[PDB]
């Protein structure tokens, strides 16, 4: 029988067996790395290697593997990859096969280890918020620095997310300060903007009687 | 991070997930999908619904790349699209009798493929042998759309389909067994025949008229 259709071929059984247990490590390594989200920062290496593995295939096994059947599993398998990398915007904070994103990806992260080591001693939750404060807010201003560069330095879309992992860092740590430790404290200005708005939604009320007497009079 | 009870519940499905991936792919060109990890399919349907059913807050919508979301929709979709629930029972635990009985057909029918190599033997020793197999295909093509009440006939399990189009390709493309029978002659002449009618219609019925 032609070594086609009703077996793989010498070289295409270990391309296939190859692409075989990069995917299925990357997809364990996504998962185990989905909470926390550290995807990006651990998943780089390989996401590589499946995505080189696949040219490898689309290279002398292109026809009996990618369009050889009516569903692709190898297509769909890496454009699912794909579509992972890029809804997670991996591309940022990763320069070219490199961990940081001009050392700014690092930054955050280190910072944002050196952030939540506060969290973990000063609670023994009302030490923390005035103690260190301003690494809270060191971290917060570098993430608002990210979110520019990104539509300075990149230029998709305005709104586009940083690489998940920075993104999850920052909420972590926003839903730990705000909302667990309540740490945020908005001034509240409310007498005087109860007395100021009372007396602007009151110019209509004299301006409209004012106008009727005014005529009525004469 | 999360509780170690919360990590027994995404590392379990980490794996899962892992060995369902790998056999996706090593089962993928000569289609063996749906009979060779249809219970690695059911382990991760399982495995996600036990996180389902005490970590779903901290695993499900914790974050806004839910990936144990995605993933599961992607396994799903697969199987989905793949009609793999063709290829097993309803209960779904092994594959169906039909199933089961058209892949030794497969089987008996590639053996003669193999055997009359050392293609004139081919298509004489077993040709019934292709066209039973045709048409226990087609009856499952009726049978399917009556099952699920699918109204056109569109995708059958894709271990199936691939098999009958690798027998296909085999048979009527390489073995070229398949030599359909044309009447050219008579074809041409009936033809001939009636697109010459309005020719005489037409120049009848304007000779007619012009003579008086
Ligand atoms: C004199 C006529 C022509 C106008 C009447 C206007 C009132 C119907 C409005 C104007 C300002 C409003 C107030 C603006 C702000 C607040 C605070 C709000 O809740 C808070 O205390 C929020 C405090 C915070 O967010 O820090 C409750 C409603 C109240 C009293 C509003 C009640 C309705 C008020 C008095
Ligand atoms: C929910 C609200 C705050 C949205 C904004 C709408 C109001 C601020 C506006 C809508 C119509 C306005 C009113 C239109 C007409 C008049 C009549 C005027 O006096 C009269 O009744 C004159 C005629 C008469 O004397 O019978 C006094 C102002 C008043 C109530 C206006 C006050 C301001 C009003 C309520
Ligand atoms: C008398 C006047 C008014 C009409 C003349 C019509 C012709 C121009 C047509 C009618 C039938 C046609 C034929 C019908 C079928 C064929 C077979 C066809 O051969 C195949 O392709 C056979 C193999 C296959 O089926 O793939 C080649 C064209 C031919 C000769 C056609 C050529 C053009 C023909 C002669
Ligand atoms: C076969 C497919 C590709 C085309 C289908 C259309 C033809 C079969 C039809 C279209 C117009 C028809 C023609 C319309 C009118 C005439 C004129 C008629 O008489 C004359 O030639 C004299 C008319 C005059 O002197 O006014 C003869 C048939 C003919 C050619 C008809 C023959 C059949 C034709 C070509």
């Amino acid at each position: 029988l032609p070594p086609d259709l009703p077996d793989l071929d010498p070289e295409c059984r270990e391309l296939l067996l190859d692409f075989a247990n990069s995917s299925a490590e990357l997809t364990g390594c996504l998962v185990r790395s989905a909470r926390p989200v550290r995807l990006c920062q651990t998943c780089y290496p390989l996401f590589q290697q499946v995505v080189s593995k696949m040219d490898n295939i689309s290279r002398s096994c292109a026809r009996s593997l990618l369009m050889a059947d009516r569903m692709q599993i190898v297509v769909i398998l890496s454009e699912f990859f794909n579509t992972t990398w890029q809804e997670a915007n991996c591309a940022n904070c990763l320069t070219n096969n490199s961990e940081e994103l001009s050392n700014s990806t690092v930054y955050f992260l280190n910072l944002f280890n050196h952030t939540l080591t506060c969290f973990e001693h000063n609670l023994q939750y009302s030490e923390v918020c005035k103690n260190c404060r301003e690494a809270y807010k060191t971290l917060s201003s570098l993430y608002s620095e990210m979110q520019k560069m990104n539509e300075l330095e990149n230029k998709a879309e305005p709104g586009t997310h940083l690489c998940i992992d920075v993104e999850d860092a920052m909420n972590i740590t926003r839903k730990l300060w705000s909302r667990t430790f309540n740490c945020s404290v908005p001034c509240s200005d409310t007498v005087p903007v109860i007395a100021v708005s009372v007396f602007i939604l009151f110019l209509p009320v004299v301006f409209y009687l004012s106008s009727f007497l005014h005529s009525e009079q004469k």
